[PDB]
Formats: structure tokens, sequence, C-alpha cells
């Protein structure tokens, strides 16, 4: 039997080894860390510290209300590590938006396209999300249930449970070397 | 008398023996029941050639292993998608009148990363497949991935388009949460556009 590394926060379970990894992602006495993507804020807080942090502390951040919008990524053929956050506001609450750009294989850089609810996991699963890209007879679409942003996406970006593309793929969709995602939130 | 210079049709060699007007040449050549087609089965170890109407016999009679299913809407099973050896399936789907092939690759395009690819094709020509659109989708716990295009042409093939990731391409690990039981379930749907 082992601590959950979240003890100190006032968990209280010991597991085996084997569970230790499962349980921590999905521990509720898990900090909140700053949601934004990937380098280098440091900040973790409580969740109603959350968003005043990103209005604080990382401005450029734009937020579209509605359910249904357009993220447009600019410049997608820019190289290496990439990422693109934009904040979607429906439903009384705010997601976050993330398109990364990242050699996750080596010598394969690939995009992981994802949306997390700034909130917790339990309010995630009334939620679901369609992220759709669109180009001249083509369409690629994935839907699921946001991962709350207690979770991270680092977990979900290695098991690709998210969209996932590559360069290739991106020039189907892309328009004037940017890439417009149709995001729709929708509730369930 | 002097008549005016004639042109062989293109697929002479495959034994069209009429000779024409230019004007009439791209008109009969479109329609000319000489024109070969390769197998289009994957991928390297079928060496058959004929014509567009030898095709769906020539699949029936030396690729027995296909299955072929019936209506626009179905749904197909790639088994074992996780076993070793496992490289390649192939379905063909008949509706609208046509038959169109549904192929599922797992390769190495990168080296060191396991990719699955889908595409579908039409038995049949590119005019052709333009009136078609397919739509696979993958279906899991709260997770739905889908692509949508126009179907390949068989003489256009569908290498080139997997080369381009022209097509739906996923990871073994998103192919996980997919399946069931080592399998896993595609839904195809054709339509008309
Ligand atoms: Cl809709
Ligand atoms: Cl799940
Ligand atoms: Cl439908
Ligand atoms: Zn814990
Ligand atoms: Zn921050
Ligand atoms: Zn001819
Ligand atoms: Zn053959």
């Amino acid at each position: 039997l082992f601590p959950c590394k979240y003890a100190s926060s006032g968990c209280e379970i010991t597991l085996p080894h084997t569970e230790k990894a499962d349980h921590e992602e999905l521990c509720e006495f898990r900090p909140y860390s700053c949601p934004c993507p990937g380098a280098s804020c440091k900040w973790q807080g409580s969740l109603d510290a959350v968003m005043p942090h990103l209005m604080h502390q990382h401005k450029s951040i734009t937020t579209l209300q509605g359910e249904d919008i357009v993220f447009l990524a600019t410049d997608i053929n820019l190289p290496g590590a990439v990422d693109w956050v934009m904040m979607q506001s429906c439903f009384g609450f705010h997601f976050m938006l993330v398109l990364e750009k990242q050699e996750k294989y080596d010598g394969h850089q690939q995009f992981f396209a994802i949306v997390q609810l700034i909130g917790t996991r339990k309010q995630a699963e009334n939620f679901a999300y369609r992220l759709e890209l669109n180009g001249h007879r083509r369409r690629l679409t994935w839907e699921a249930t946001p991962r709350s942003i207690h979770e991270g996406i680092a977990t979900a970006i290695m098991n690709s449970d998210c969209l996932v593309f590559d360069t290739s793929i991106a020039q189907l969709f892309a328009e004037n070397g940017n890439l417009g995602i149709n995001v729709t939130i929708s509730m369930c």
C-alpha cells in the first residue's frame, strides 16, 4: 500500500503501486493547475481561482461567446511545438479550446485538438463537444465529453483521446495558412 | 483524294482496333471496353489486369475471402485489429447500382508509428465517383470519430491518397477505445451528392 501523491492536500486513499497512476489523475484533491498549455506557467490554485488567473496572467487568450463557434488557428504551418488556445463561453461555463502541434511520436509532427471544461469532472459529464474540420468535399469530425481542466490534457494526448491529425491532413482543411475548427458544445 | 489523319484509340495496345478523327477520340476512349484496369485488392500480390466490367467478377472468383455487404448504410467489422500479422481488411459494399470497396490498412508510414488508414473506392470512373460521398464512423463510449470524402476511383487507386493521409487516419491507441474484444466496427454510409 502506497499513499496518494495528494495526501498532503487531504486525500486519505492508500493503494498498491499498480492502482496509483489511475487514481491520482482522477483524484479530487489533485490541484487545479494553470490549464493554459504548456509552458511555462507553474501557477496552481482552487477552481474559483482559475478564471481570474487566466484574466490576469494570460490576457492574450480571447473568449468567444456561443455554443457554435469557429476557432480559427492562424499560421498552422509555423514550425515546431506550437499551441493555439481560446475560450468558449456557453451554458454558464467557459471551455478551453486547445490545438497543439507536437512531436508525440519521433519524426512525426501531429496536431491534437481538444476541449476542456473550466469546472469539475462531475460538471464536465453533462456536456459533449464536436470539433469539425471542413475542406473541399472533406470533413473530419471528433466528438467526446470534454475533459475537466482538473485532469489536464497530457493524458488524453498520449492516448489520442482527442482529434488527432498532422500537417499532411491539415492541408486538406487549411485556408490561407489558417485552420478553421468548428467547435459545437451541447448538453447531454 | 486525301482523307484526313486518323488516330488509333489510346487502348489500341490492349486490343482496341478502332481509328477515329480527333473530335471523336475522347468520347470513344472514356467509353472504350478495352481500357485496362489493375486488380484493386491491396496491394502488390495480384498482377491481374482487365476491363472495368471484369473487375467485380475478378474479385468474386480470385478473392473469395472478400465479403460484400448490401445497403447504403452498413457496419464493417475488422476483426483482430491487434494481431501482429494483421495488415489489410477489405470489404465490398453494394448500393446505388454500384460496388464500393472499403479498405482498412495497418502500417508504419512513419517509422516507429503504427497507424490505421481507412478509405473507400468505387469500382467505376472518377466521373461516377464524384456523384457520391462516403462517411466512415468509429463509435465508442461517448466518443465518435468521423471522416467524409468523395470515393476514389479504381483507376486512381487508394495508395496515393493513403500516402497523402487523404483518408481516415488513426492511432492504435484510439483504435483500442473504439474496439470491442479485439474487433473494430466501422460504420460506412454511402450517399448521393
Ligand atoms: Cl448538427
Ligand atoms: Cl471512458
Ligand atoms: Cl445520418
Ligand atoms: Zn488521491
Ligand atoms: Zn497561468
Ligand atoms: Zn478504344
Ligand atoms: Zn486480383
